[PDB]
Formats: structure tokens, sequence, C-alpha cells
RNA sequence: CUAAGAAAUUCACGGCGGGCUUGAUGUCCGCGUCUACCUGAUUCACUGCCGUAUAGGCAG
């Protein structure tokens, strides 16, 4: 994957740009569970990380024939007017490597007590006795939320950029474009 | 380095007895409250799955 395309959202009078870089990646996670496959990484080159803000850009990471697939299929319809592109071109060297990781976090101590009482047969007191409320974690990262179309829930989706590496290695991608396994060029 | 420097108010106690406050009364005419707006700031840290696990991972 030496080929990139940018794409930065564009101010609105409307939206906050947190909404809109939300319902952008849903319509990539939707386009690739459409397109099939673990080739397509993603990124966010104007990331905060003492913020935990994403920025304004997102950046896809593939082949060129997925760039020029991606840019004309219709899960782009209706954000044309949102967003403004780039080309699909080469990127730059010499670049780290990283990786983007989706985050999960233990976040509600009593799902947890609940999948215990379904596999331990337990009652709700040997499940609030054998798991407290100092267990829930929260992250200090940034975040995109997002609308389940199997389940009905509307769930946080926390990211890490990874470490910076001085090569890349070889993985697949899941069907929101974040590493289980791959690498993306940092720039 | 202070109108500086010091100090035991305290023992006891029956306030109760009794009573007619009454009659009478017109509130009342009148009234232009308009004008214009993003409740959305990621604001639903959720639901489940693997794992003996609370340790750690995974899905949408």
């Amino acid at each position: 994957m030496d080929h990139y395309l940018d794409i930065r959202l564009r101010p609105d009078p409307e939206f906050p740009p947190a909404q809109l870089m939300s319902v952008l990646f849903g319509k990539l996670h939707q386009a690739l569970v459409a397109q099939g496959g673990d080739r397509i990484g993603v990124s966010f080159p104007d990331l905060d990380e003492s913020r935990s803000r994403l920025g304004e850009r997102l950046r896809i990471h593939a082949s060129a024939d997925d760039l020029r697939a991606l840019l004309a299929r219709p899960w782009l319809e209706g954000l044309r007017d949102h967003l403004q592109f780039g080309e699909p071109a080469v990127v730059p060297h010499p670049t780290p490597y990283r990786q983007v990781s989706r985050v999960q976090a233990k976040s509600n101590p009593e799902r947890l007590r609940r999948r215990l009482m379904r596999r331990h047969d337990l009652s709700e007191e040997e499940a609030r006795k054998r798991i407290p409320d100092t267990v829930a974690r929260a992250l200090d990262l940034p975040f995109v939320t997002l609308r389940s179309q199997s389940t009905g829930q509307h769930f946080r989706l926390f990211i890490r950029h990874g470490p910076l590496q001085v090569t890349a290695e070889e993985g697949g991608f899941t069907c929101y474009g974040l590493s289980k396994g791959g690498f993306v060029p940092w720039f």
C-alpha cells in the first residue's frame, strides 16, 4: 500500500467537525463491508494526542484501484458538499510506520457482571462481590461515535495511533480500516 | 516588646384568681403586550462475544 488519498472536512455552519468525521467513518466502514477484504487502512494526519482530537483530516491507505473505486462509489453520496478531496497519489518517503487500532475498555461493570452470571450461574450479589465498581476504566483517547446497524446501539469507538516504527509489517485490517496487524505510513 | 503584665458571681424560689367586645356598609368606570430566534456541545462510554478470570482481547 504505497498509495494514499487525503480527505479534509470542509467547514460547515451546520455541523461540528466531529459529527462529520463520525458519519464519514461510518460510511467508509459500510463501503468496506460492501467491498470486502482487509487491505484498506486509515489514518488521521492532523491528530492531537494531547487534547484527544482527531483533527480535521482523514487519509486512506490502499492501492490506487481501491482509491479510484472509492472516489466514485455511492458511499460518498451526500458528502461531496461536506468534503473536499485530493488526488490518488503515491505516498512520500522516508516515513515512520505506526498502527491504528481499536481499543476497547471494560467501561460498564454491570455488563461484565451479567456475563459472569451467564457463564458462572451466580446471582447479582455474587457478581457485585466478585466484580466491584473500581474495575470500570475510562480511556484518555480520541474517539468517533457510531450507530450500529446489526444491533441498535450508539457507541464510542476509541482509536489508538500506535508507536512510530522505522519499518512496516504485513497484516490485514478490519472493516473499519483499523489495524489488526497492518501498518500505515505516517506523514 | 501591645492603657503591657493577674482574676470562680453563687446558693434557694408557686405568678393564679375572673371576664359577652359589639352593632351597620355598593369598590368602580376604561384598556392592542408586541417583535425574532439551530438545544446541540462526538452528550447513548452501550449491547454482546472469547477466555476460569475481575488479567487480557474481539465484534457492531
